[PDB]
């Protein structure tokens, strides 16, 4: 990495997907800031360490929405978030704004590696509305 190993927050209840994302993002030369199966664990992760990139699904273990977890984090930081989930359509349910980065489950590592590189290309420096 040129900007250093950017630690990533992975919000995913499914362990096989979490560790997949962990290894995947690790292959990209990044790190893991924490793993969260729930929105609560997500906030605790953040309470511990600030991630430079966030990953979240829709359905969490607690029944909470990963989007809400993301927005919570976004209420703390202005960091790039990538939504990888089996419910792309759920983010398009009259919500109006569309997720900046979206990948559908099951994902292709090629797409994921691509998406991370984009999210971290457009580093969140300006103040977007």
């Amino acid at each position: 990495g040129a900007m250093g190993s950017t630690n990533v927050l992975i919000i995913e209840d499914e362990p096989l997907i979490s560790m997949q994302l962990e290894d995947l993002v690790r292959s990209l030369g990044h790190d893991i800031a924490g793993t969260a199966a729930t929105r609560t664990q997500a906030q605790e992760a953040v309470a511990k360490e600030k991630p430079g990139l966030v990953l979240a699904d829709i359905q969490l273990a607690d029944g909470s929405s990963g989007i809400d977890a993301v927005e919570d984090i976004l209420g703390q930081f202005d960091v790039p978030v990538i939504f990888i989930t089996a419910y792309p359509e759920r983010l398009l349910t009259g919500d109006r704004p569309e997720p900046t980065y979206l990948v559908t489950k099951p994902f292709q590592e090629s797409t994921v590696r691509t998406t991370i590189s984009q999210a971290l290309f457009f580093q969140n420096s300006p103040t977007a509305v």
